[PDB]
C-alpha cells in the first residue's frame, strides 16, 4: 500500500541519512518558500500505525491542525518533514520510531517501537 510505496520510492529527508523519515510528494505545492522554525503551520493530515490498527485524521474534526514548526510541539519527523513542504503540497511520510515515539511509545494510543504513516496537506504557513 502507500507505506510500502514510500519505502520503495521515498526520499530520505533525515540528516543522518538513516531512512528514518522517508517522503513522497503526492501533489506539488506552489512557489518556492517552505516554512521556517517558529512559523504557524496549518495542515490537514491522516495518520496511522503502519503495521498496527489505529487511525487519526484532522478531517475527523473537519478543522485544520495547527502547530508552531520546529519547536518540538510535534514528533521529530514532523519538524523535519513539514519544513520540506510548499504551500498546497501533499506528501506521504513513513516514519520509523526513532523519529516518532521511540521505545516508550505513548500507550495506549501508540505502541512501543511503532512505525507511523501520514498523509499531510500543507494548507498555509505564517510568521507570528
Ligand atoms: C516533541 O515530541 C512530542 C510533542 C508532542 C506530542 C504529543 C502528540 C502530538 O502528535 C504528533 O506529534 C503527531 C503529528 C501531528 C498530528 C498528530 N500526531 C500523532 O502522532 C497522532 C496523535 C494525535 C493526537 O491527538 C490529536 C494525540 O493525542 C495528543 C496523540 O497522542 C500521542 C497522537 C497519532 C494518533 C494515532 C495514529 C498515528 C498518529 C500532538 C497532538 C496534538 C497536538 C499537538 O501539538 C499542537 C499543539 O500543541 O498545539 C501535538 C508527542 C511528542 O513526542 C513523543
Amino acid at each position: 500500500g502507500a507505506p510500502a510505496t514510500v519505502t520503495e520510492q521515498g526520499e530520505d529527508i533525515t540528516s543522518k541519512k538513516d531512512r528514518g523519515v522517508l517522503k513522497i510528494v503526492k501533489r506539488v505545492g506552489n512557489g518556492e518558500e517552505t516554512p521556517l522554525i517558529g512559523d504557524k503551520v496549518y495542515v490537514h493530515y491522516k495518520g496511522k500505525l503502519s503495521n498496527g490498527k489505529k487511525e487519526d485524521s484532522s478531517h475527523d474534526r473537519n478543522e485544520p491542525f495547527v502547530f508552531s514548526l520546529g519547536k518540538g510541539q510535534v514528533i521529530k519527523a514532523w519538524d523535519i518533514g513539514v519544513a520540506t513542504l510548499k504551500k498546497g503540497e501533499i506528501a506521504h511520510l513513513l516514519i520509523k520510531p526513532e523519529y516518532a515515539y521511540g521505545s516508550a511509545g505513548s500507550l495506549p494510543k501508540i505502541p512501543s517501537n511503532a512505525t507511523l504513516f501520514f498523509e499531510i496537506e500543507l494548507l498555509d504557513f505564517k510568521g507570528e
